[PDB]
């Protein structure tokens, strides 16, 4: 009958065994090139242009619209667990507001710019990054000044763009995020810094590979972002393009950078590797996008994977595609469960 | 008896089992296994029973430990008794491990590397890029991914 | 007597062992770096003069001198077959067209700017590339403005390409491609497409690797393009010039190239793998050349090799050595081929 | 009315300036990394069973089958020329010659022994290398020895093949060139070699990267080596192999190879890039095979190229990919035009 069979075999050759190396639990944390702190987390907020707001996003699972005289509740149990940082994220609901130039952008009484402000002062310790945009102040949604025909317009928009971000760190801002993808804009947004006698003390956080995608749908609500005259595929990254990524990363920090974002961040970690070896002296941040996030709620609510261990498990694996900054929705709860861990 | 894994033993009844399924008529061969060593054993196999021309050697050279197996231990009545294995699947963080297993696998005769899990592991199919730059890459869009 | 020797032999080293990779057709598939398909393939068009040409041209096989009246016959069915993009050429036949400084390779009632215009009306999916140059209409047949000794005039040439260049993609062309191999043409161009807002919109397909040689025969007789006043060697790269080539796609990448051709191909195979890795971020395109087209024809009217046969072992060879794209006269036989393979 | 237009300029960066390196006729050769010369030619031999044979090979332009009695009259005027290198291929018409081991390949009365002999004599100067393959003298027509079902028996083969190069070794044959694309063989006939004690006289020469394809067909003429049972693609590389073929140049250095070719010539150009890279080390060969051998001719005769001038382009590509030796049947020409270049 069938019985079974063992083949011959020769004497173990010491470079086929690696077992000897992750057998224990300390093993296995000796064996990541990078170990998860508290510090390394950025938590977005979403500053609304309704001081009183406290808002539900219903497609962005336990995250709100937050108005200024609901933030130092919001932030205090935060900042009390180890919470270092924190992105800005306007949102004006008041009706006028909105314009093809984008002019609320820097509104000194707008809600960045409020919520700057107000941080500073109840919150000295915070550092605070700004993503400079125009995708939440224009009529049409999109992420620049348009020319007639509907696409983007480089010299007006980067133009734009430069004066935003200036703008917030004369308010107090310690970095600025530009996620507009427009071709240059790093450049002039550190040239404004320097003619502003600002760049010295301004860290510049670029989204060097942001990519078009389908991972962004429950932050179009959260920022009422949703574009106005198509897609956004001329200026955000194709997802195969690769190429592109790399000279983007290159002509950022050519351009200035401190640092660099990947976004998205999962679907992307090989482009986190490569930007590791690219901008291998500036710090890397991976951006755990608002699709990438409800995808986890979703599938752990259907008991597919385990939230906290599938959050472990693909927060550790930005680290280990070469990040050492996070920007994501979980960071209330990591705050907590690296208590533990 | 402890529980743990007894690579020799495991190793010389994997080549067996894929020498078994080449006789049979498979064209190709994917151990899954993590065991060390057993793609030298395998592929050793396949040329004593001549067969090493005709059988492709794919194996799961980078094959992580995590929470997106799920279904597919539901899919083949699959599910391990006597705890976790962590010991034989790579730790997640575990990238030089990872780069270690691509380099062995390719030195014992891997004619190509499956990266596993996929979504969650495409810096390593990076870095297989360049490790097993001559190879096929395969990735395995595992079960947990995919639901 | 003499019997068959057999030495004696050692156990088979594992390392020795390729066979177990490449036993089966579908290996051999899984094998090559990329695979061949039909959008990576780009058409050449010959433009007539005479919107009611249809013209055949004796040293190029199966293509033709086709005017515009005669376009939509043409393209009707390459089209419905997966073609997604063509090379316009403008062959002007009129007396009186050609001058010492290509004026009428930007007329708006010539040729090329005639094709773009019905291109963009009956068939608005296919992508359109114009090569850019001045040879198809210097009465002299050189490639650029000369000074009065016959030599290239640098400045005015590029002065001239760039203006060129600009009015195609006015017209309404996605894509130029500068085929002149001037000293640099590129960065004048580019220069050109950002003052007049198109360079956002204007894919620049420099022909940064084109050598001089016996592959233009053919193609001499369908564009009319012969030189008066020598060869073509003090500005095309040398057979032998493998650095010089190296240092002429840096130089483009630099000056603005977003895709880079290597020209002739199956000749030049070494300097598309050189491209490869110093453009390794830029799409590479491979232009099978006219003589290398006929030579496949007469071998195979030859009985040598069989043109399908061959045609393939050559196209997958341009893949091989890094290309992604092929510019090929074989392009109506391909989108054929490619249903079956 | 249209006028020229020229784009207002920047002056010239000198970084765009390529052309004052190959302005002139000497410059052209400066600029090559390598120039041919006569020692750099290696001419291929079909010796036959019939000492008086001097026959056409139809498919084969200017190449004979010639018999030992035949041979001094052949290569005197050759040698006179400058030829240094000759290699040998066996073409036994004798009936009852084949069988299913290739016996006859080291036959002391075949052909390539019986070539070997009468060249260390009549031509002590002459370097003689000698093809190692079953192909020519096996029934099957296979490069090695089968198994039952058709496919190629890797031990038993590499066994013969290691037999067969250490006897024309024996018998006088300063190079040995394997042809046979099986796993291993270079390893087992270095062995042979080092046993017979003539490894530090003999050349290893192997046909390292050596593609299945369209243009073998006339060598299959001139030697009778078309196989029976099959194609060769199970050892022949797949054209869009590069992986295996990089693995193939790693394997046969590590092996012991002296020296590599790489066959087919022209169309794999990017190949011998890379072996350029991987076996720096060692002497790369570039063999022009005998369709694109006939290639040539037949474009030539078709009017679309001219033989002499395709010919130095061809020939200097190789030496631009990386070849510092060449096996062709053009040697004949070439022991002449280098006189005048
Ligand atoms: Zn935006
Ligand atoms: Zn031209
Ligand atoms: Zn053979």
């Amino acid at each position: 009958m069938h019985t079974a069979e063992f083949l011959e075999t020769e004497p173990t050759e010491i470079s086929s065994v690696l077992a000897g190396g992750y057998n224990h639990p300390l093993l296995r944390q000796w064996q990541s090139e990078r170990q998860l702190t508290k510090n390394m987390l950025i938590f977005p907020l979403f500053i609304s242009d309704n001081p009183d707001d406290f808002t539900e996003i219903d497609s962005l699972p336990n995250i709100n619209r937050i108005g200024v005289n609901r933030l130092k509740d919001y932030l205090k149990p935060l900042v009390a667990k180890g919470l270092r940082s924190v992105i800005l994220f306007g949102v004006p609901l008041i009706p006028g507001t909105k314009d093809p130039v984008g002019t609320a952008a820097d509104d000194p009484a707008g809600p960045v710019i409020q919520g700057i402000k107000f941080i500073r002062e109840k919150f000295p310790e915070l550092y605070i990054i700004c993503d400079v945009c125009l995708c939440e102040y224009t009529s049409h949604g999109h992420c620049g000044v348009l020319y007639d025909d509907g696409t983007i317009n480089r010299e007006r928009s980067v133009s734009r763009l430069a004066a935003v971000a200036v703008n917030y760190a004369k308010a107090g801002a310690h970095c600025v995020a530009p996620s507009d993808m427009i071709d240059g804009r790093i450049r002039d947004i550190k040239r404004g810094l320097i003619n502003a006698n600002l760049a010295h003390k301004t860290f510049v956080l670029s989204y060097a590979a942001k990519f078009s995608g389908n991972l962004y749908g429950p932050f179009r609500d959260a920022a009422c972002s949703a574009p106005s005259n198509g897609d956004r595929k001329c200026y955000q990254l194709p997802p195969a393009g690769r190429g592109l990524a790399r000279r983007a990363l290159e002509r950022d920090m050519s351009e200035g950078a401190d640092g660099i974002i990947v976004k998205p961040s999962t679907f992307y970690l090989d482009i986190m590797r490569d930007a590791s070896e690219i901008c291998k002296d500036l710090p890397i941040c991976a951006y755990h996008v608002s699709g990438e996030y409800a995808m986890l709620h979703a599938a752990a609510e259907k008991g597919v994977v385990d939230l906290k261990t599938i959050a472990f498990e693909s927060h550790t694996g930005f680290l280990r595609a070469g990040a050492r900054l996070i920007i994501t929705y979980l960071a209330p709860e990591f705050l907590d469960w690296l208590d533990e861990e």
